[PDB]
């Protein structure tokens, strides 16, 4: 459910909602069942949603 | 690449960084190649990082 993850690479956060990490840092993964996509709505609000809640429009 | 996605299901945001969405709403997916995990560091700062930059310490 919550588990510890290890950074494989550095990451410089590009927004306030992101986290800067360093290679080999250990971090809590809050929910190991959740992968998130960053989306933007018709009102120009941006945020994260669980990736399985959306799908590409091709029909 | 940016693409249009469609909500499969409603989602009520649990945190300010997430977005509320309604089934059938159309959204911009800012980067179709990018999935994120929410993590918490040793200083108890939380944020999103690309999922492929981190791996489980155990299994």
């Amino acid at each position: 459910e919550e588990v510890v993850v290890v950074a494989k690479f550095d990451y410089v956060a590009q927004q306030e909602q992101e986290l800067d990490i360093k290679k080999n840092e250990r971090l809590w993964l809050l929910d190991d069942s959740k992968s998130w996509w960053r989306v933007r709505n018709s009102m120009n609000k941006t945020g994260f949603v669980p990736s399985n809640y959306v799908e590409r429009k091709n029909s």
